[PDB]
Parts: C-alpha cells; structure tokens; sequence
C-alpha cells in the first residue's frame, strides 16, 4: 500500500516543481536575457565555490547575451600565508608591461590582483587590451604551473568585468587571512579599471568575511559590487544585473 503514497506525493510536487520552473523561466526572460549582449565577462571561482553556484551564474551569462571570457579556479595556495611569498614572487616577475605593482600595499592580494588586473581586462575608455596575448599567457602559464590557478588552454580572452564567485566561510578561524586577501585581491582588479562583482554565500557576508569586509570599507563598498546569496535564484540575478551595472 505504500506505492500508492509514493504516487500521490510525486503528483503533488511535479506540480509545484512544473510551477517553480515556470516561474524561473519567466523571470531570466524579463531580467536577465538580452543585457550583455558582446560583452565579455570572465569569471573567477575561489577553490571553496560551490560548482552549482558557478555553473548557474555562468549559464545565466550566457543567457544575458555575454561573451564567456572565461573562467579561472583561483586554487587554495592564491589565498593562504603559506602561498603569499611565492604568488608575490611570481607577479612582480612576469608583470606585464604597463602594470606597476602598490609600493605601499605589499599584501599579496593587491599585488596579484594588479597583475593579473592588467592581464585579463580591458581599458575601460578605449577597449584596448591592458596586456599583450604573450604577456597574459605568460603569467597565467607561470602561475598554473606552481598550482596557483586552473584554467583550459586557449578559453581566456580580456574581458570587461570579472565575476569572483567565492564560497560559505565566514573568515573565522583560520580562514581570516584568505577572506581578507580576498576583499583586498577585489579591491586591486576594480582599482585597474573595468568592474568586479563578488559573489558569495550568506557567510561571506560576516564581519571577518571577504563580502564583509569589502561592505565594511567605503571606498570598496561603493566601487565593487557584492551579492551575499548567490545561492539563491534572486542573487544569482542580481549578479548578473551587477555585471551590467559595473559596466555603467
Ligand atoms: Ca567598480
């Protein structure tokens, strides 16, 4: 007798799921389709990012219209102590041509943040490259191949916006030093021009979090954009509006 409960509770939630859909479907038409038409937008994924999280800002780029620039796993060694010394090292070696590294911010956030800034983005006042083909590929080579980033070979163009989708941890413990290279990382690619987007779940959004510490600071409150749900539907939309609104 028990097949027949089984029956009814998969035909009263088919309709609520067929209902969910319907819904969803019509909000990505009215919000989200159509509003980057060929604009390159590249996302950045920390190495704690939920996958569905990415895949569905990343398939609601595409839905906007937007030129997938690419997308880059910024492994765990970017954002720990043990890896800033040599991630340091690394930028200042391969720093593109027209790149300066902050003589008075020596964290390693901001100096990988201005390179890999003038790597991957567009002048933001005349659409040309920052940086050459062989000097972007250079340094992404260079830090792929000490286990910083992961990316496929020939998928990275310059792009306009860079979308950093990170993941749950609140910045306690000893996440700290990550959350806070992190807000300081956004700072540096926003400070290169183009726009950045921070893209979290809800705990980044405490005070030891990356989102709110970059919420914390008035200069990076009001220059980077920061979603705190991007789990749910509405912040995986407002994402993508944050995209077009870095644009503007
Ligand atoms: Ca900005």
């Amino acid at each position: 007798a028990e097949l027949v409960e089984a029956e009814t509770l998969a035909e009263v939630n088919a309709v609520q799921a067929d209902q969910a859909d319907s819904i969803i479907d019509h909000i990505v038409e009215d919000v989200v389709a159509g509003t980057l038409t060929d604009r390159p937008v590249l996302v950045m994924r920390t190495a704690d990012a939920e996958e569905s999280d990415v895949a569905d800002v990343s398939w609601l780029l595409q839905q906007a219209g937007a030129i997938n620039a690419g997308s880059i796993t910024l492994e765990e060694n970017f954002f720990s102590q043990d890896g800033a010394d040599q991630l340091k090292s690394i930028v200042a070696n391969t720093l593109p041509a027209g790149a300066q590294l902050s003589e008075t911010q020596l964290d390693p956030g901001t100096h990988a943040g201005e390179a890999l800034g003038a790597a991957l983005l567009l002048n933001p006042e005349t659409g040309e490259p920052l940086a050459s083909t062989a000097e972007r590929g250079l340094l992404l080579n260079v830090l792929r191949d000490n286990g910083y980033i992961s990316y496929e070979d020939g998928t990275i163009l310059p792009g306009q916006v860079i979308v950093m989708i990170t993941g749950d941890s609140d910045g306690s413990g000893d996440g700290a030093f990550a959350a806070e290279t992190q807000s300081l990382f956004a700072r540096a690619l926003d400070a290169q021009g183009s726009g950045v987007v921070v893209a979290g779940r809800i705990h980044t959004a405490a005070d030891t979090g990356v989102i709110g510490r970059l919420r914390a600071n008035p200069d990076a409150a009001e220059n980077v954009s920061t979603i705190d749900s991007v789990n749910r539907t509405w912040g995986k939309m407002a994402t993508v509006l944050s995209v077009r609104e870095e644009l503007a």
